[PDB]
């Protein structure tokens, strides 16, 4: 599993289940190409998103839809998503976890890239 | 002031100084239009980006280059940038402040918004 | 002013106001002696804890109350308070920033430090 | 397992590794006193701490050695260490897991409660 997602709410203090992820990969012509999406799971997790043959090097952008998040627990919230845009490099063995703590005005992201 | 950007790092604790700034404004056919752009003062702050005439309603992105500002200090960062998106002035003028705080491998931001 | 501290709502957007802020330096016993308190205005800051004289080498402890804050706002939050400890002054006096960014079972902190 | 510590080093994007950590519970006379410690492993956690029938109603303390572990990777920081002190409450069955993101003049600390 080259690519995960982790989503954690920061109002219930729990995951953020139920988030729709979409991940994009920039192509020649600079537009942004659908790659993989998917729901975060009962623990906040997305995972099967791609894999090592498919996930090679170029830029890449996960877009969370908090908006709809927030929505549908009856909050308002700022943003309209949390887009984590990040070039994938090859430099020996690779997994990116993406994680992303959310709040209705704040949202903080890290990348945790182990072998 | 309707929209001032304020950026700090996490590493030196200090403002983020001379990070580039990109303002964009969905249009009709939904393309990002370039809205206006600045670079971060010695404070880290961006200031008079836009004016309460031009700032009308409609969804911004707040584009910040943090890859650039890491590599100048010899650090090879995650990011290509922090993007921030949201919809601005749809029940009347606010004042927006758009704060990043700044890591090799991590952001946050937030939105302070005011009524004036 | 050599030491500030800035509070924001996540929840809300917004400046965290009335916000109690307790400053303790460790003493000589290793005890936590008080040193000032006071709370935040309504643009989320703490303005005149102490002065250049006063704020002397040591280790301090920043506490803010935001169990507090947070029940007055209905919410149950998970952390008694949010507590910042360091070491100031070592290398002479600076001025430092301490900013924190409240959510109900979350918080963040950061320092910005700058050499008057 | 009703206690787990997860710290992670936004510097490097990676778990951090070999952070001391102790637990302390509040005592009736106000003091702190020890309760667990350890380091956090490979992953960046740390398990085992306490068991159910230890971890009863509360406050306590998560001190999380910070400073140490920028000052092993030659990087100066600001805080002594991070702190985290919270009421633990039994309201059905619970697991927490203290989270926590470090930079050098920074930290994050999250709580994720869960059944
Ligand atoms: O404290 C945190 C904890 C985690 C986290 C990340 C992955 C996990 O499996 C987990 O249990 C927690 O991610 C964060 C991610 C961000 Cl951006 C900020 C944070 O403070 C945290
Ligand atoms: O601690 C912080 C402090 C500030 C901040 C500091 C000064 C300001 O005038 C302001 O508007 C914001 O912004 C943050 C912004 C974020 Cl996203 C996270 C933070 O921890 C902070
Ligand atoms: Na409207
Ligand atoms: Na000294």
């Amino acid at each position: 599993c080259p690519l995960m997602v982790k989503v954690l709410d920061a109002v219930r203090g729990s995951p953020a289940i139920n988030v729709a992820v979409h991940v994009f990969r920039k192509a020649a012509d600079d537009t942004w190409e659908p790659f993989a999406s998917g729901k975060t799971s009962e623990s906040g997790e997305l995972h099967g998103l791609t894999t090592e043959e498919e996930f090679v090097e170029g830029i890449y952008k996960v877009e969370i839809d908090t908006k709809s998040y927030w929505k549908a627990l009856g909050i308002s919230p700022f943003h309209e998503h949390a887009e984590v845009v990040f070039t994938a490099n090859d430099s020996g063995p690779r997994r990116y976890t993406i994680a992303a703590l959310l709040s209705p005005y704040s949202y903080s992201t890290t990348a945790v890239v182990t072998n």
